[PDB]
């Protein structure tokens, strides 16, 4: 199932992912927090999954939220780095899904991250072309949930 | 405390960590798997914690083990990238510790990774000086467990 989803990562899609990551991934703390605070603002219900982080309204100043946000970006760094070898991409995505499946996060839930990604990309001047590419990468993860 | 342990990362320790990571982190898949297989070989009693991975003796051919090994290297990448800011290193270490605490991995059981690190380091012509530097970084995680 994950292999079939990975098949949608065409040469052009991988190129747009790598080009946009070159910018987004250069400030993992800043963009990681931006992603999370945007998720919480647009889909407040997702906060139910992050009780451990405490007062998420503090944003960057919240050490636990910052710690999670920075760490989240390294999962994406991992994915981007494995783009050229489907076998490696698949095994890392399945590994990544394990902990999220245990948390009972469905593919539909996970997909809520698409909006925030689109907004973060747009803040760096990366249009819909790039947003759609990222939606395809997220789809590979969804296929594993 | 983790705050006191993070203070032990002196200027030269951080430098030695970076210089060795430049080489070690160049092959996350190869060195990651080497790190895991070495751990399982020298401390077979730790295999019980990795039941989900299946037959670990298969090494690189085991998709689940390869996925875990590659992923483990991105946690180390994260730590190295945070060396400049003590505040960020600490929050990323505490975040990292959460999942390991819920697996009941003690500071003593985590420290068993020091052996494998020393051996992988030596296979790349990095001696005691570097092994001790990495032991100091591992000590930061141990303080959080
Ligand atoms: C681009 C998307 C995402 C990435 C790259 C990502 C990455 C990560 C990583 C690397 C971790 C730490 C390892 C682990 O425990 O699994 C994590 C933890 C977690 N993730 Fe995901 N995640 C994403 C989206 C989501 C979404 C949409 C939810 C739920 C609405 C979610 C909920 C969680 C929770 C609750 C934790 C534990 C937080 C804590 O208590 O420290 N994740 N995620
Ligand atoms: C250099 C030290 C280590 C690093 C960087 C590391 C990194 C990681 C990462 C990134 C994960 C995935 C996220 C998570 O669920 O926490 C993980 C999972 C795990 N770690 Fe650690 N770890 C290290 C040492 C250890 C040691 C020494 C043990 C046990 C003696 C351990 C046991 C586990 C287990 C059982 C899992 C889950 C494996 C699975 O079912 O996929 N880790 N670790």
């Amino acid at each position: 199932s994950v292999y079939d989803a990975a098949a949608q990562l065409t040469a052009d899609v991988k190129k747009d992912l790598r080009d946009s990551w070159k910018v987004i991934g250069s400030d993992k703390k800043g963009n990681g927090v931006a992603l999370m605070t945007t998720l919480f603002a647009d889909n407040q219900e997702t906060i139910g999954y992050f009780k451990r982080l405490g007062d998420v309204s503090q944003g960057m100043a919240n050490d636990k939220l910052r710690g999670h946000s920075i760490t989240l970006m390294y999962a994406l760094q991992n994915f981007i780095d494995q783009l050229d070898n489907p076998d490696d991409l698949v095994c890392v995505v399945e590994k990544f899904a394990v902990a999220h499946i245990t948390r009972k996060i469905s593919a539909a839930e996970f997909g809520k991250i698409n909006g925030p990604i689109k907004k973060v990309l747009a803040s760096k001047n990366f249009g819909d072309k790039y947003a759609n590419a990222w939606a395809k990468l997220v789809a590979v993860v969804q296929a594993a949930l």
